[PDB]
């Protein structure tokens, strides 16, 4: 798995 | 934590 | 740039 | 449209 972060504002390991 | 899916093709809990 | 789609819920060329 | 950014590492509006 792989650290991940998303930003859409709304902003968080896959 | 909430489900996260992404598609960039490369395609994966937040 | 690549077509991209995200799901975090909120669900959208980067 | 809204800023979108992603980091999964692969790292870029909806
Ligand atoms: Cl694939």
């Amino acid at each position: 798995a792989r650290l991940a972060n998303f930003l859409v504002a709304i902003k968080x390991k896959v």
